[PDB]
């Protein structure tokens, strides 16, 4: 049995709507015995940028900065920054990545950003033929927690955002898919600013009661058509 | 000329296909006499993530931090940090913003994503009402430049990668057109690093020739259609 999970964090304020779908989400899968490990990217003041700081040693071509190939040759020697192998190493061994966050400018806040540009890294997290289908992360499940400032109504068809699968697309295709995950289906906790305490009672009720099946759920299909298909 | 243009460019090397098609907007908008301005996130170290030292003033809730609220509210009390206050001078005069930048997971680099998220905050870019057609940057022209790894077949409604344009929404839509910007078509630079030096030549060229009419250009119509069609 046993199954670890990793929770990507990214909010500034423990007392906060996504600070509490974490704490849940951590209380949950420690209850059902899993191993549970979490990145707090504001804690931890998470690098952000891609820059030459991310190799050790020197660069396979220090006349012209080719961040991806510097990356990927880094990886291959095992001369990447220690931030970024700290997360590979918890990344590898999970087998179950939840991404926490609020929704900034219909996508992940920059620090967010900045870990998945760094540390899914060519070599580690994708390559030639890596990638979707066979992304190098296969056989592991991805999940999006997401709250936003929009209505739920807001994020349709007709909404002034249109359909959330839309933004959707560049994070759980271009992104966890590309990369071999299978991707869990999203939990979007809609607008909690303005619900009520029992509304916010009653979204964090359900995130913690769809963790009890979490390991029951098929991931969902990755294709344009789920996205933006009728 | 008449005009001013701020080019928000997102490389870490000089040398790069990105650094040639950010030096040639430069010398065509140059020679035009329009007035330009580069904001080069790397060099300038621009701190990507949105955290509470981006207010310098007495925070109007400190027991609950919510860096919208706060940002908002330290806006109108001229409390925002000096890096945000000096792109927010920069966007406030330009006639038309060009992001030139990498694509990085189908979004951009993490480097420019903080400079979304924290430079257009409420009050200065938008404002709940005054969002999409009653954006307040509204009058001002937005355009995406941007280069990939993969190629025009790969982001094709066929391809691996499903057509650009779906990747396009959360900036052009839910980032640019939210803040009132008119979007104008992006300018997208397939594979330069497979492509031969003819090809490369020949995608510069193609984006220094664009911009010789740049002015006379019309804004793409930013929709869910003209972004996924059907
Ligand atoms: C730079 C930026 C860009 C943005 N762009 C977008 C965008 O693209 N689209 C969009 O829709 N929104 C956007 N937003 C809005 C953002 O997505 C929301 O503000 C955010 O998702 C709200 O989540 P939170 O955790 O911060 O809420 P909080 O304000 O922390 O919480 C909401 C309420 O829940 C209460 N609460 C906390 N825990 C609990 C609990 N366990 N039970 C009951 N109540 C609880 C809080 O105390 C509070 O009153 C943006 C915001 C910023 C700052
Ligand atoms: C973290 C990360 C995530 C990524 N995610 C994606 C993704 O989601 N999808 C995707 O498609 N790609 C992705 N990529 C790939 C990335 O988008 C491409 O590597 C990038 O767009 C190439 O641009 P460049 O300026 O770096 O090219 P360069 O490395 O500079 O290559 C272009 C070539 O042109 C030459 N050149 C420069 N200027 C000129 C000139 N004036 N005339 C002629 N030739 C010139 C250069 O010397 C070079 O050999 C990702 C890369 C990284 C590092
Ligand atoms: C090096 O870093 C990355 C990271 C994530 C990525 N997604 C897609 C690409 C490029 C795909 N190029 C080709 C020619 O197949 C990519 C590169
Ligand atoms: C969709 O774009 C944004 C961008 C920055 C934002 N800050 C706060 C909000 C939420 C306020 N209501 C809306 C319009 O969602 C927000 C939305
Ligand atoms: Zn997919
Ligand atoms: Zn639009």
């Amino acid at each position: 049995a046993g199954k670890k999970v990793l929770i990507v964090y990214a909010h500034q304020e423990p007392k906060s709507f996504n600070g509490s779908l974490k704490n849940v989400a951590v209380d949950e899968l420690s209850r059902q015995g899993c191993t549970v490990t979490v990145s707090d990217l504001y804690a931890m003041n998470f690098e952000p940028r891609a820059t030459d700081k991310d190799i050790t040693g020197t660069l396979s071509n220090p006349e012209v900065f080719n961040y991806g190939v510097e990356t990927h040759e880094a990886y291959k020697q095992r001369s990447l920054a220690s931030d970024i192998t700290d997360e590979q190493k918890k990344v590898r061994e999970a087998d179950l990545v939840i991404f926490q966050f609020p929704l900034y400018w219909f996508s992940v806040p920059a620090i967010l950003k900045g870990w998945m540009d760094r540390v899914l890294c060519q070599g580690f997290a994708f390559d030639i033929p890596g990638f979707y289908d066979s992304g190098l992360l296969q056989g592991k499940l991805a999940l999006l927690s997401v709250t936003t400032g929009g209505t739920a109504e807001m994020y349709t068809k007709t909404g002034v955002n249109g359909d959330s699968r839309y933004f959707l697309w560049p994070l759980q295709h271009g992104t966890l898919h590309f990369c071999g995950f299978k991707v869990l289906a999203p939990q979007i906790s809609f607008a909690p600013e303005i619900a009520s305490e029992e509304e916010r009672k009653g979204m964090v009720a359900a995130w913690s009661q769809r963790l009890q099946t979490i390991w029951k759920e098929e991931p969902i299909p990755c294709t344009a058509h789920w996205h933006f298909g009728q």
